[PDB]
């Protein structure tokens, strides 16, 4: 009943990525059960970024994700409450973007606070360079371990040029809501894509849209 069939979403993030400070806002809609969502997001402070804007694309929504099977659904079992996730991404050629996200929930409003630190992208690598050109679809293993959930993906920024970019994010996420009250899923995986929908003005303008459906593995097993 708290997360309904359409939802908006309203977020502010601030941050430094290679010692540049930038803040931005954002305003969004979507269905949670169906696992899509849209953002329009705005650079307020410190634009035009003199890196990709891709590098922030994983930071803009974890309750808009179809969970299929009746796999408990961590996220939207947690509010009113909400939860929150700190993450970190490892590029392969040396950058590093650590993000803290809180989600509360106002209204029938998602409400995302996001705090983002990047250090050690190559000054002449495709990030700084911003020779990038988005995201290929991922996948992110879920697991429970100490009452949060962690979980894992590998992904490939495409590149001016062809080839791609891969990164490593590791998340933890947590309730704000009591364990008493959260019934807590096994091993799940989470299919998702990302996409750039529009850009206006050097990226000071990004319209993004996600489609997510969680499932477990759906291969016949020996075991």
């Amino acid at each position: 009943e708290l997360i309904t069939e359409n939802m908006h979403m309203k977020l502010y993030m601030e941050g430094t990525v290679n010692n540049h400070h930038f803040k931005c806002t954002s305003e969004g809609e979507g269905k949670p059960y169906e696992g899509t969502q849209t953002m329009r997001i705005k650079v307020v402070e410190g634009g035009p970024l003199p890196f990709a804007f891709d590098i922030l694309a994983t930071s803009f929504s974890k309750t808009f994700i179809n969970h299929t099977q009746g796999i408990p659904d961590f996220f939207k079992q947690s509010f009113p409450e909400g939860f929150t996730w700190e993450r970190v991404t490892t590029y392969e050629d040396g950058g590093v973007l650590t993000a803290t996200q809180d989600t509360s929930l106002q209204d029938g409003c998602l409400i995302y606070n996001v705090k983002i630190r990047g250090v050690n992208f190559p000054s002449n690598g495709p990030v700084m360079q911003k020779k990038t050109l988005g995201w290929e679809a991922s996948t992110e293993m879920l697991y429970p371990a100490d009452g949060g959930l962690e979980g894992r993906s590998d992904m490939a920024l495409k590149l001016v040029g062809g080839g791609h970019l891969i990164c490593n994010l590791k998340t933890t996420y947590r309730s704000k809501k009591p364990a008493k009250n959260l019934k807590m899923p096994g091993v799940y995986y989470v299919d998702r894509r990302l996409e750039r929908i529009k850009e206006a003005d050097k990226e000071t303008y990004v319209e993004q849209h996600e489609v997510a459906v969680a499932r477990y593995c759906d291969l016949p097993s020996k075991l």
